[PDB]
Formats: C-alpha cells, sequence, structure tokens
C-alpha cells in the first residue's frame, strides 16, 4: 500500500484552529479503519520548544520518548490513538541545524549549500521519516501562507507532491471567511486573494476549509469554488463549535473524508463516529456541577495549561460532571492572601519554572490540606505540597527547593546531585519522557490505577531530596510512588484528608477525552462529593 | 493654493465603510475651514447607476444637476456643504465609453488605444476635473485592492501621485483587523498583506485606517506600522461604532487631520466639530418614542432607501425623537391585509417602478388617510395616494397610472404625452427644480417660503385633465412646477398630517440641517403616538 | 557625520553584475574624498565558503585578517583603497548559526525565536557592525529579489531603511533589460515586473541600474521612471563594456554619484577619475602582446581564477603588455603529454586542492624549468614544484605530498606534523590571512619587492617539508623567503633559469590595477622578453 499525504496550511490569519481541523480529520480517517499520522513543521527557529516560556505558543508538550514538543501533538493523541514522537514535530531552526552541522564537517563535498535544494531536500526527509508505513499523512504547516517563514515548507512540500504525484497527495488550506456586521454577511474575498498567494508559491489547493463563526453558506461556498479552481463540494464550512469534539462528524457531515478516499482511491468502510457521539453525549448531559481552582503562575494565556484543562474536562465525562475551571493567579495568593480561594470545590496547581508566584502555590497546597479541599498537584504543584507539608506539619522552618534559595536549610527538594542534610552532610539532566512508576501497595494511586506499575511521562529536573524525605514520612506524609531504580519519589498523599495527591510526572498527557485517566476521574469525583457536602 | 488629493481605497474586504469613512475625514477637514470635495470611482460597467436596480447597490443618489450616481455620494452631501455634481461620480463603464467614441471617430489619430496611457489618462483627466477648485480633494476609489476590477483607477492615481508629487497627494488604505475569538486578539496579518498587495501595484499607502468590531490597540498599531512603513501616529483606528455621527470627532481625537495638514503644509485652525457634537448629544438623548412604517417593494435591501432612513432618522433629531422605523413589503398588503399595518404612528410610501407591489401601497394609503394615520408619499408614494383618492373619494373607478396599465379608464397619473380623459379626450424629470407653493397649505408652513428647490428622478405627471375633477372631490393642490404647472405636492386637508410629492425630499435632508417636510412627518408621528 | 546606506539589490536574473556595478560605484564616491566601504551579504547556508570548491562560485578570496570570504570582496579591495575583514561578508548560515547557538544557550530567555524579529535583528547589527565609521556603506544583497533565499535580507534592509530614515538609506536596484532581434529593441518589461516584486517586498528603489549588452536610450529610460516611480535621471544605463575600469566613468558621467551626494546631502567635490582614466589609457595602448599558460585543474569555471587573472593582467598595465591568457587543462598534459604547452612566453600554475590532475602540474612545472620559459608557481604551483625539482633533480625518486600520497619515501610537502625522513626519522591549522615573509638577500624577489621583509596572504595548510629541505638546496634549487618565527619556506627560486619563482602566499590577493603587483609585474616583463628572444 503506497502511502498518501495530505498538506495542511493556513491562510489569512494564524489561530485559525488548524491543529484541531487536522487532527479531526485524522479522527474521522481512523474510523474507517485507516491507519493514520500527523506531523507538526513549525517555522521558528528553535531548535525545539524546550527553551520556549509556557506563555510563548502555550505548553511545551513531551512524547513518550522524552521528545519536547509543540501543543498540536496533544491536539493529535486526544483525536487518534497513534502515539506521536521526535519523528511528528520539528522546527526550522532542527532543519537548519542539522544542515549546518553536516556543512560544518563537509558532508557535502564543496557544494555550495543553499536553500533549495539542501535546506528543502533536508524537510522533505524529515517528511518521509515521519510518515513511515502509515496509509496517510496529514502533514501541517505552521505560520500563515504569505508570510517568509514557512516559505521553505511550502516549497519542500510543493515539491514532494509533483514527486510523489497527485494520486497520492492532496493540499488542505483553511482560510478566514468573516462575518460584516454592516453587510450582514460573510465575505470571501479573503479565501480569493489566500489561494492566489498559495498559488503563487506554486501550490493549487485542492480542499478549502472555511472558517467562519457560523456556517458558510451555499452561495458564498459557490463563489471560493469559482474563484479558486475548485469544486464545490471541496469547499468545506468549518464554523465555530461550541464543542471540539463535534468537528469530526460535522467535516464528515459534508463528505471530506469521502472526498479524500477517493482521491486517494481507498475503499474503506464509512466512518463510525460511535465513540465520538458517545462523548459528546456525555459532555451534553451533565449531572452535577463543580468548580476547580487552577492556581499556577501562567494564567495569563491558559494554553500553558492545555493539556491540563483538557484532563479535567475528560474528568468531568468520566463521573457526569460539568466542570467550571477557575483560573487563579498564584501571585494573588502572596498578595490578596487565601481569600480569592473561597468557594471551590477542588484545587489543582499545575507545573512551572522560576520563584516568582511560587510562595502562593505554597500556600495554596496548605490551604486545601488544611481545609480538606480536595487537591492535585502537577509537578511544581507536588514540590510546593511537599515544601508546605515540611514547613508546617514537620516542621523543617523555611524549606524550600534549590531551585528557589539555592542555600536554604532544608532544601526538600533539589537537584540529585546537590543533596544534602540540614546540618550539610552528604551520600556517597532533566527527566524527559515516559517512565515507569511502582505504586505503593495501600494508596489511593494504587486504587485509582488499579496496577502496581505504570506508565506515566516526566519533564522536569528536580528531586524529591531523599536525605530530607523519613523526616516527613515521620510527620504523616505518605509516599505513593517511586520510579525503578534509585528509588526517586513519583507520587505523595497527605492520608488525612478526603482526596490529597501529588505526582512529579504529567499525567495530563496521557488523558482522552474517550479513554479519560483514572487520577483525573479521581480527582474530580473527590471535588462532587466535595461539592455535595457543602450543599 | 495648490490643490491636494488624498486617494482613499479599502483591502481585505468590501463594506468597509470607504463611503462614510471618507465622508468623516472630509467632515474634520471643512471643519478647519478648508475648501473641500469627494468624489467616487466605480469600477462597475454601467455607464451610470440610472439603469440599476435598487436592490443592486442600493438608492440612485440624484444630485443638484440631476446626474444619477452611487448613494455613496449621499453619504458625501451629509457630511460635507459641498454640492455635488456630475463631476463627483464615475465608472469605468464612462471611462471606456467615451474612449471607445473618441476612437471610432478617429481622434487617436491612428494610434493604438491601449489601458495605459489612453484608459488611465481618461481616468486622470476626470479625477483633475472633479477636484478643480478645491483646496483638498477626496477621491474615493471602489472596488477592493487585489481584485482585477479597480487596477486602471489604481495604476491612474499612481501616476497622478508621481505627477503631481508626494507634497500634494496621500493615499488612505482602509483594512479589516478581525478579532479571533480562539486567542482573544485583533489580527493584522490581514493588514501586512493588503498593503503587500497595495505595494505591488506600486502604491506605498501613507495612512492606515484600521476597521475592526473593537479599537484596535496599540500593540497592534505599532505592529502594522512596523510592518507597512507607515510612522505609528499614521495608524488609525476605526471602530464600529454606535453612530457614524461620532466618526468625525473619533478620527480628530487620534490625530488623523493633524497629519494630513502637516503633510499638505497646512495652516488651518482646528477643527469646529460643534454641530456633530449637537447631533451626537440630539440622537444620544431622545424623549419619546415613535415606530414608523416603511411600506415599499424594495426593503430586502434597506439601502434601497438609504436618503429616506436618513432623512426620518433627522426627523428624529430635529424633535428629540427615536424613530424605529419598521420596513414593510406593501406586497404583503396584498396578500395579509391592512393588520400588517397595525401599530404605526405614521406611514411613509417610498418611490419605486414596476406594478408588481403597487396595489399594496394604494391599500396603504388608503388606511392612513382613512384612520386619520401620518403619511408621508415620496414620487410613487404622492401618485399612489392621488390613485386612493380619486380611487375612493372622487369614485373614479379603478383609477390608474399608464405606467401600471396604460389603458384604463383614469389615468390619472401619466406621461405627459399620453394624457388624456375618461372619454379618450387629450390637450424624464431630473435634478433640482423650483417648486411653487401654495399661499395656504400646511407646507407653505413647514417650509416656510414661497418658492422652494427639491429634486426630481422620475417619467410619470399627474393628469392635469383629470385634475380640477379630483379637486372638488377634496384633494388640496400644495405646489406646483414652473411652466405646464404639473402637480408637485398634493394634501389631504381632512387629516392631521397627509403630505405627498414628486420630488425625493430625502436628498436634500443632512443631520445638521434637518428637513421640513420630515421635521413635520415626525413632529405629527409624535403628536399622533401621544393620542393613543 | 552620519552613516548613510546605499543598498544594493539585483532582479531579473542573477550574474548581472552587482558586484562589479557597486564596486565601481564605491570607487566613484572614494574620489570625491568620502569614506567608503562595501560588503556582501550572501544567501548560502555555508556557514563560510571555506567549504566550498572553487568551482561553485569561484575562487576563496581571503582577506587580512585571515577571513575565507566571496569573491566579490576581490571586486571590492580593487576598486577601493579600503581592506576588508571578516565584517564585510556574511551568510545566512553564519547569521543562522550565531542564533541557533544563542538560542540553545538559552540567551533569548524563553521568547519563541524568530525569523522576524530574531534572524533579522542579527542581520541589522552585522550591517551596522560592517558600517561602523564610514560615511557610505554600500551593502550587496546576493540572490535575486523574487527568491525565496533572500527575503531575510530584504526584510532586514527594509526595517533599516525606514529605522534609520530616508535622509541616510537609498535603494539601488539592477535588472536586466534584454534586447529583442525580431523587434530590434531593448525590453523595459522585466524591469517593470521586477520592481513590483521589490515593491511587494516592501522596498520602494530609488535608483535603477539596466543592465544591456548596449545602452538603454531615453525612451525606454524614461517608460522605466514612469513605470517604477523613479525619476528618470536616477534610471542609469550600464551596458555590457569592454573594461570593467570605464564603468566608474560610465556611471559618473550620468551622475548617479550627484544623485546619491545629493540624497545623502553631502557636500563633496566632483570625482577626479585620473587613476582610472590612466588605468584605461595604459590597457588601451600596449607596446606588445605575450601568451600566458595558466595550468591548474579547475579551467572549466575561470572564476576559480578571478583574483590571479586580474594579477596578469595589471602585470600587463605596468608593463605595457597585453596578456592573452590561455586557459590549460592541467589533466590534459597527463593525457595528451608536454606537446600542449608548445607556444607559450610564460606559465602560470594556481593553486588547488587534491590529487586529480596535480601530476600534470609537476610535469609543467618541470617542461618550464627545463626550457627555460618562465614559470609562477602559486601555492600548489610552488608545492608542484619542488615536487618536480626533488625528483628530477635532487633524484629523490616518486617525491610528493602527503596531501595525495601519505605514506611515500620522500613526502616533500606535508603537513607540519606529518613531518618525516626518507627512512621515517622525525624531529623532536590551515595557515589564513595577512602574514609577513622575511625575503632572503641575494632573490629575484628580493630585488622585485625591493624590501627585506614583506606582507602576502595565506591559505594552506601543507607547508615545504624542512626535513628534506637540505636536500633539496644541495641539489641547486633555493629559498628565498620564509615566514617570521619556525622558519617554514614560503619563497622558492630556481636559479639556473631566465625567472622562476613560486610562492605559498597568494599574491593575486593583493594586486590591483592602481598599483600592480611587484611579482606579477616581474612575472610579465619576464614573458616579454622571453617573447622577443624567440622573435
Ligand atoms: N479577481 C476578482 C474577483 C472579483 N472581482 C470583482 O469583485 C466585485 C465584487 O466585489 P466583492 O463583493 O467585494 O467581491 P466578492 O467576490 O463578492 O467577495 P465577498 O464574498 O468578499 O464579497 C465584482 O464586481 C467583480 O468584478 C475582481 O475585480 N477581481
Ligand atoms: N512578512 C512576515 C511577517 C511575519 N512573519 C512571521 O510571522 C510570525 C508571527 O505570526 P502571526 O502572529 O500569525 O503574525 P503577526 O505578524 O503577529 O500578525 P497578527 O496580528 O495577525 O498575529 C513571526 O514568527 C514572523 O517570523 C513572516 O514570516 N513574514
Ligand atoms: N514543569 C514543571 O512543573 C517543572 C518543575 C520544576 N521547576 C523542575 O524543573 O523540576
Ligand atoms: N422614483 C420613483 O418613485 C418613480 C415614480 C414613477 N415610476 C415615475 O417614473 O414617475
Ligand atoms: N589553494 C591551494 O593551492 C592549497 C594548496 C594545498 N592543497 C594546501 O592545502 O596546502
Ligand atoms: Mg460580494
Ligand atoms: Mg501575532
Ligand atoms: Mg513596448
Amino acid at each position: 500500500m503506497t502511502t498518501n499525504y495530505i498538506f495542511v496550511t493556513g491562510g489569512v490569519v494564524s489561530s485559525l484552529g488548524k491543529g484541531i481541523a487536522a487532527a479531526s480529520l485524522a479522527a474521522i480517517l481512523e474510523a474507517r479503519g485507516l491507519n493514520v499520522t500527523i506531523m507538526k513543521l513549525d517555522p521558528y527557529i528553535n531548535v525545539d520548544p524546550g527553551t520556549m516560556s509556557p506563555i510563548q505558543h502555550g505548553e511545551v508538550f513531551v512524547t513518550e520518548d522524552g521528545a519536547e514538543t509543540d501543543l498540536d501533538l496533544g491536539h493529535y493523541e486526544r483525536f487518534i490513538r497513534t502515539k506521536m514522537s521526535r519523528r511528528n514535530n520539528f522546527t526550522t531552526g532542527r532543519i537548519y541545524s542539522d544542515v549546518l552541522r553536516k556543512e560544518r564537517r563537509g558532508d557535502y563535498l564543496g557544494a555550495t549549500v543553499q536553500v533549495i535544494p539542501h535546506i528543502t531536500n533536508a524537510i522533505k526527509e524529515r517528511v518521509l521519516e515521519g510518515g513511515e508505513g502509515h496509509d496517510v499523512v496529514l502533514v501541517e504547516i505552521g505560520g500563515t501562507v504569505g508570510d517568509i517563514e514557512s516559505l521553505p515548507f511550502l516549497e519542500a512540500i510543493r515539491q514532494m507532491a509533483v514527486e510523489i504525484g497527485r494520486e497520492h497527495t492532496l493540499f488542505m488550506h483553511l482560510t478566514l471567511v468573516p462575518y460584516m456586521a454592516a453587510s450582514g454577511e460573510v465575505k470571501t474575498k479573503p479565501t480569493q486573494h489566500s489561494v492566489k498567494e498559495l498559488l503563487s508559491i506554486g501550490i493549487q489547493p485542492d480542499i478549502l476549509i472555511c472558517r467562519s463563526d457560523r456556517a458558510v453558506p451555499a452561495n458564498e461556498r459557490a463563489k471560493i469554488a469559482l474563484f479558486c479552481n475548485v469544486p464545490e463540494k471541496a469547499v468545506i464550512s468549518l464554523k465555530d463549535v461550541d464543542s471540539i469534539y463535534k468537528i469530526p462528524g460535522l467535516l464528515k457531515s459534508q463528505g471530506l473524508d469521502d472526498y479524500i478516499c477517493k482521491r486517494f482511491s481507498l475503499n474503506a468502510p464509512e466512518a463510525n463516529l460511535s465513540e465520538w457521539e458517545q462523548v459528546i453525549f456525555e459532555e451534553a448531559n451533565p449531572v452535577s456541577e463543580v468548580t476547580i481552582g487552577m492556581v499556577g503562575k501562567y494564567i495569563e494565556l491558559p494554553d500553558a495549561y492545555k493539556s491540563v484543562i483538557e484532563a479535567l474536562k475528560h474528568g468531568g465525562l468520566k463521573n457526569r460532571v460539568s466542570v467550571n475551571i477557575k483560573l487563579i493567579d498564584s501571585q494573588d495568593v502572596e498578595t490578596r492572601g487565601v481569600e480569592i480561594l473561597k468557594g471551590l470545590d477542588a484545587i489543582l496547581v499545575p507545573g512551572g519554572f522560576g520563584y516568582r508566584g511560587v510562595e502562593g502555590m505554597i500556600t495554596t497546597a496548605r490551604f486545601a490540606r488544611e481545609n480538606n479541599i480536595p487537591y492535585l498537584g502537577i509537578c511544581l504543584g507536588m514540590q510546593v505540597a511537599l515544601i508546605d507539608y515540611a514547613r508546617h506539619v514537620a516542621n523543617m522552618e523555611n524549606a524550600n527547593s534549590t531551585e528557589f534559595v539555592p542555600d536554604c536549610k532544608y532544601p526538600v527538594v533539589a537537584l540529585i546531585t546537590e543533596w544534602r542534610d540540614e546540618n550539610g552532610n552528604v551520600e556517597v539532566t532533566m527527566r524527559l519522557g515516559a517512565q515507569q512508576c511502582q505504586l505503593v501497595d495501600d494508596s489511593l494511586v494504587r486504587q485509582l490505577y488499579n496496577a502496581p506499575t505504570i506508565v506515566e511521562r516526566h519533564r522536569h529536573r528536580y528531586e524529591v531530596n531523599n536525605m530530607l524525605l523519613k523526616q516527613i514520612e515521620d510527620a504523616g506524609l505518605r509516599v505513593a510512588g517511586r520510579s525503578g531504580d534509585d528509588q526517586l519519589v513519583e507520587i505523595i498523599e497527605v492520608p488525612n484528608h478526603p482526596w490529597f495527591v501529588a505526582c512529579q510526572f504529567h499525567p495530563e498527557f496521557t488523558s482522552t477525552p474517550r479513554d479519560g485517566h483514572p487520577l483525573f476521574a479521581g480527582f474530580v469525583k473527590a471535588a462532587s462529593e466535595f461539592q455535595k457536602r457543602q450543599a
């Protein structure tokens, strides 16, 4: 079976929903039994998003194999059951960095190294490596048709299409169709002009996905076809919907996947969207409501927490509980006190870097342990909770993480090789990716995950200081999971509490709307339980 | 006194507000004491909008000199006091038409006649004609930058800018900066792309006017400036507003007029927007409310009645009355009956052509003459009033206009050449025309003068031979022309407020100066509303 | 005094003569007493041309400070008396390589690193560093307006222009105006369309330089002005000329520099072109003719030898001798024998890498030493001559350079740390840039350069093997110059010959048409002397 490529580009503006549109299309194809994958090409110069603040392009997502990648890969894994790896995300930086290393070491045998063919060859090679043995590969191109930064990407895929042939390649282009109040109509002009820009780069789109805040009527769809050399049936409307889970069914109901299977000549059964319809049904029919406070330092751009917010939403689905997520600046806790935590059925403290806003989290971890409000702490949020417990229950004054005050008396969280005592004695490298974790026989989480061993994903360097550990266990705190070797602590529980769990790994990256996640489902159940005993 | 041009263009999408934007800008400049004018270049092929359906590009506006032009000229006249004439509007059709004629007749001396320089030359000459003897001329280019249709307009102005010089020309380019809900941001990408299209046609914009449904924040303005080679102070924000009357003010508060005066080297006092401030204040503080029904055949596209809608709103201002205009399909008076006129404090029947829906208008004029509801009838509306009368009070069975049923026994409205009687016995107006007011009419009063000037666009007149008969049965002749004493205004004098006229009074109404008929009409509608 | 920038771009095609057009313009400005410089921006990905074969974009030029750069810098140094350094040439590779190194080490503080502003900032910074304290800086942009590879360059300079203002920036754009035989006219259409491409990138050219194979008449110049928003007087004609030395006077005679000085507001005296007129006069009035054979492995692209060919031409000027340069494949010597060297008044063997064609050079060095035909050997050509002498006069059979047969018995040329005996005994890193060299008291070259110490430029790694040196001196060969320390051999002479010199340094990079070069002038004199005793 020959591999087919659908290239996804966007025009007019960015924030158009390319990731989500691609992922949804992939979900449909998946449900026709096709073997599908997706990859993201980002135009940034960063070698990988590992050096990007979460308020730049949102969360740094992590795949099983430890790659730091764009958050689109989160969308991909939540719409299809394929696992993303390093192979599904690369940037312009990564391309240039490979080519420079090869040029400097003489691999090009004295040739002038050029954007074409050398940069573009490099791009084609990773596109082929990401597609390897899949029937259909959606290749999402970042940036907007017309700007400078994504031109080599577009020229690469142009070349591929000619090389591979139109029998096995399609171009899917998203554009904006804005509504004008004065005239009461949506406008095709930007689509017309975007398609001319795309053509001027040498690409004829085959399918047009029309983004608007309402459906694009037949009249205007026909106008777009007329001007873009695309048949009417390949001009698809994609309105703003109240739930992303509806997107696959919306695209299916307009023939998009039929049109694709015909072009690629695949006999495949009609997409069965039962799992989506189920998720949609669940979402539409909550039995009760909770309010969960997410308390962290990046709430000014919520995408910093994209996968967490979705995991919560999946926790809602598994409990038929509608989760109202209220974002709370953890630094306002420092200023305005515990006051602003009033009125919450649970509390989540997410991950982060840098001292700013961390003392507000420690406080937040406290308030939730003392008032018996259920608490989930992820990475940093597990670290600030160890810190809370030590300071306030094992009475280790001023305890902290070497990340924030390097020279503190009780460094409860520190790099493995910074580990020391309160006396100064010692014993005689980012953790990335999927790692096995042993669950402790009598813990909440051993029951929730219901297995002695689980696999979750890491992105952190600061560990639980084993040298100060016994002193904290002795004061009540329980260790609920450890790694495979060198027993580092992965999970802690405060057992005098309805529901208080915190973990080092990012469980949100393995949560999905179809299959949920045992930790979040638990966390949300507890929030509902707690909500109902206050009423 | 060198003449300065400001070329106004539009990018991304149309329906951007170029007309109003340009008109507002003009309003500010006039308020600084400058001699100013505006003109519209339409890319369409119609020689003029005279053959255009009112549901196509809206109403056909008529200027003092009797030209039929785009409705944008209405906006112009409602923002500045300079009078538009036929030189303030021309189409691509008009341009090719003149060049073709000159060519078939040999004026090109056997040259190959080309888009450049012959079509572009013809465009340049007309832009110069519309501009002559003005300080600042706003030239509004129809269509959207990027499209085929307006390229010759764009190349002609590019040439003009280079000929006349950068010290006397400015390019103002409007764009759309849409809001994305996903990100909570307005987006400058389309502006950056549109300025590129404009540059590729050889035009560097000087001023960017950013349309959006909310203000464009300083960050986005700064990014537009960085990418488009314009300084930040020349990136202006023009959000959707709740009242066009606030647009002169909104632009002036961002320094637009200063920027222009600086570039064109003019010392002019600061703009005095007091009349606009007054207009905004009136509109913001109505004391009563009314519902007025507009009954006619083009309600599917409200711009068909653009100047009438506005003249009512100006009637509102002058009485501090807020007017709700209920657009009513007069075809529905035919199907569903007089019920659909339930709940109106006044009824206006506007102009039109074609029989479809006119029987509904006659039922409508009756309803109002009968149930003592105030009525204003413009052109068709005045004609269908006479039909109602003769037909229901002078008992002239099935009376009509020859435009609709040519061989009717009683042609009360008919071309002047068609003028007959009930036995068969015997014996198109455009522009500003003098009208004489009858000494004892509700209208000699409202206009507070003997003779007036109003604008015509119609063929069919009141039949003078059937006239003395309808006068006897009650009806009153309130105004008449110069010669042939044709009937211009009729009143039913046993009604609180019933006026109807042949001319289009809406074309002279402005928000600053109001209009005596619509002031009158709206005042009456208020008085009626109080009595229920 | 404020720095002014003239940006030079090209359109329609490449090979348009941007380097030469810029350099000539610089020469005019120089002659108005202005302090001028020039820089080249290349769109290649190579970090620097050090890894490019000479048949890629021609010779790798070397500046005093040792930078490996584009051959345009040769043109610059031959038209103005400023010295080029690393500062005057950078590539896209160099830009990306700096930015990647800074991004990976966290210098961007978590920002997304983008083509704009990060790549473009980097470019602006080197443009400012190259311009530092000069009155006028010509900034030559490589590639052709309209292609992908030079877009960031164009966007950078666009930004600069707005920032610095039009008071101190001009855009000079070259285009092609082709002659059509069918119609008998030159065509302005490509200029029209190129200027629209340049505008679409956001740059309004200020000056148009019209390349054609004949002058561009007034009619068409006016047409170009009409369509490009440029005044007639800024549309300059630049026909194919028989001598580049005429280009400054051609541009001057059309007001180009007047137009520039007016725009930048400089009072400067009229350009005095006396030195050029002199060079032109010299060139036009040769007294006799010679034929010099250039024998090397890259003659398929003569630009591989750009500066050598020009040095010869300057040697012609200093002797009023018209040099007919005949290029000869040194590999055809291997095949067709010494035969193809018949009919030559001198012989030059240039530099190179790799064994292919080197045995033909050794042979060539031989033929010239035996028949007393004057010989100049540069770098490789000095190495193959040591090799010739050893094999055939010091009778060291099969002698060679470790570069070619690493394990040979007599490695006469080898890396310093490969140095060994014919017995295998030993004693108890490219050379780049301007280095001092001591001249030997009784040598030809000590007289020609007329000083005990000279400065010439290196680009080589293989040295004269000091361990086998005494054995070659003993057989006749004389050392004519050495370095400063560690006495490595820079120059050799065979003293039983009318004129036989060879050197390690590249003397062609310090030769110019105005001031000539003592070695080449000598070499050409000798060729003329030799030509005249055969007649
Ligand atoms: N490449 C094109 C496409 C359309 N037009 C012109 O576009 C005008 C219509 O303008 P507008 O409504 O702004 O364009 P639409 O195509 O209707 O797009 P939208 O849906 O945005 O209105 C027509 O007169 C037609 O001649 C043009 O000149 N060149
Ligand atoms: N001519 C341009 C302009 C911008 N960019 C790229 O555009 C990206 C920003 O994308 P986006 O936010 O979509 O564009 P903005 O310029 O911010 O515009 P908007 O207001 O629509 O976001 C940057 O990485 C920059 O490299 C580009 O490649 N070419
Ligand atoms: N993403 C996170 O929460 C990281 C936590 C902490 N700063 C660490 O590096 O270990
Ligand atoms: N504009 C109109 O109302 C036209 C009225 C009528 N059809 C006429 O021609 O006289
Ligand atoms: N440019 C050259 O001639 C180099 C000569 C020789 N291959 C060396 O590296 O020393
Ligand atoms: Mg339209
Ligand atoms: Mg942006
Ligand atoms: Mg021609």
